[PDB]
């Protein structure tokens, strides 16, 4: 399951800094519902692009993780985001 997978995927690779969608070293940049369409990060595309580039302290994913874990895991925040974590 890609929802499935994805929760691996993120327990395995954000949970350190992300569990629960919060962030433990920016508190403003969580990723809960508002905050994620605040910063215009509520689409598919913009967070597979910032998993895979990463940005400022968070470290980029594309080296490695396969192309599909990084899209499962962008869904699986999604769905996360709107059902309240
Ligand atoms: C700590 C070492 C991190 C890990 C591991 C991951 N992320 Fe992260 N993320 C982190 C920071 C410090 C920030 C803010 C960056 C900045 O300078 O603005 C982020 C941000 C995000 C966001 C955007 C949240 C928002 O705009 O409110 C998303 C969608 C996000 N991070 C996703 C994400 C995922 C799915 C990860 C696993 C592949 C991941 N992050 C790991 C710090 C860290």
């Amino acid at each position: 399951a890609d929802l499935d997978n994805g929760e691996k995927v993120f327990s395995a690779n954000c949970a350190a800094c992300h569990a629960g969608g919060n962030n433990a070293i920016m508190p403003d940049k969580t990723l809960k519902k508002d905050v994620l369409e605040a910063n215009s990060m509520n689409t598919i595309d913009a967070i597979t692009y910032q998993v895979q580039n990463g940005k400022n302290a968070m470290p980029a994913f594309g080296g490695r993780l396969v192309d599909e874990d990084i899209e499962d895991a962008a869904n699986y925040v999604l769905s996360q985001s709107e059902k309240g974590w």
